[PDB]
């Protein structure tokens, strides 16, 4: 058998190790984040950029007899964004409150969307800077829902409550 | 792990057949006397020529996407020449024989060399046309040895009895 196929990988994460197995390799066109360990034989590192790459083996043996395989790896992203946790808020009915930001992170290098619900009416969410502010206009407790989405369609739910009085 | 390093097999063998294993392959660069099986993803065949091929697959999936291997094949001879069978040998002393033709076969292409020992005197091994004739000029028993070495340096000996009367 001859192992054809991606090999897949976790963007932002610290890949397994693939061991190179039958010696000298010398390998090439690996994705940034990523190398080569003679010692062991392996690629390791984490790699940062989503996609395919072509990466190529040329193996001397004892002999200095030349040999050479190619591969592809592919680096995806599977995993959903991380947000900083919010606590439980409390404010009074008519008074503007301390705007609240959504403070996110990815393993992909990229940008994160919230979309927001359930707000207390008076509230209200900007996209651009990605924070909660406005006047609350009704007593009463409310369940702040956000769905924050990655580049690649991965999303997190974070809720808290808040409460008007 | 990847499998790197070369696919060795043997001229004018019928291969174990190569599985490729993980979808659509695309199969090149492949030596003559082999090709490609779809049905049970396997590279086949008898290979003629003794060589490296560097054998390139492309695979697609079933959303289409791509992916590409590369692997070397190495085509070697270390097998024996084969010599068809000479049997015990007799004639008169004084007379010239009938000229032996010494009949080898080699699973590579390629011409064979025979090198001829213990010759009755007389007797003489002509190398172009691979024959032994001549004259007898002693009664006894020799025992003759034929070393036939493929192009590759791999041997065989072959023996035979010659009775001069
Ligand atoms: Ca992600
Ligand atoms: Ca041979």
């Amino acid at each position: 058998t001859v192992t054809v196929g991606n090999q897949t990988i976790e963007v932002g994460k610290t890949m397994n190790p693939i061991v190179l197995t039958t010696v000298t390799n010398t390998v090439t066109g690996l994705p940034s984040g990523l190398s080569y360990d003679s010692a062991t034989n392996s690629i390791i590192g984490t790699p940062t950029k989503i996609g395919q790459s072509t990466v190529t083996v040329v193996s001397t043996d004892q002999a200095n007899n030349k040999s050479t395989t190619t591969f592809t790896i592919n680096v995806v992203d599977t995993t959903a964004p991380t947000v900083t946790p919010i606590g439980d808020q409390s404010s009074e009915v008519y008074s503007p409150i301390s705007p609240i930001k959504i403070a996110t992170q990815d393993n992909s290098g990229n940008a994160v969307t919230n979309t927001v619900t359930g707000l207390p009416s008076g509230l209200t969410f900007d996209s651009t800077n990605n924070t909660i502010s406005g006047t609350p206009t009704n007593i009463g407790t409310s369940t702040i829902s956000i769905v924050s989405t990655d580049a690649s369609g991965n999303k997190t739910t974070t809720t808290f409550k808040y409460e008007v009085t």
